[PDB]
């Protein structure tokens, strides 16, 4: 039961709150991890209407199930902001160029 479908990738939100909690707990210490130094501000080019207020941060979210510790971010992310609440789950799957579709 998928609480948030990335392309083949199902999501719980207790997947969700896990790599939530990670992501926000480097971004308050000042750290990041991995050659693409996660987690790092998600501007929102893309205008997904995202009901919780901005600063958002983008962190990955792995198929695996497993929370990101440094490796290859994948396509999926947990987008939260500075007050630690989520923002949504977005992906590159299905998505063209560079940009993110929201994840459902
Ligand atoms: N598609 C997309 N990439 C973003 C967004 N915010 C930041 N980034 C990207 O994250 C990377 C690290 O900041 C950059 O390649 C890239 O931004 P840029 O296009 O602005 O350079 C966004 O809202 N959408
Ligand atoms: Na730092
Ligand atoms: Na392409």
């Amino acid at each position: 039961a998928c609480d948030y479908t990335c392309g083949s990738n199902c999501y719980s939100s207790s997947d969700v709150s896990t790599a939530q909690a990670a992501g926000y707990q480097l971004h308050e210490d000042g750290e990041t991890v991995g050659s693409n130094s996660y987690p790092h501000k998600y501007n929102n080019y893309e205008g997904f209407d995202f009901s919780v207020s901005s600063p958002y941060y983008e962190w990955p979210i792995l198929s695996s199930g497993d929370v990101y510790s440094g490796g290859s971010p994948g396509a999926d992310r947990v987008v939260f902001n500075e007050n630690n609440q989520l923002a949504g789950v977005i992906t590159h799957t299905g998505a063209s160029g560079n940009n993110f579709v929201e994840c459902t």
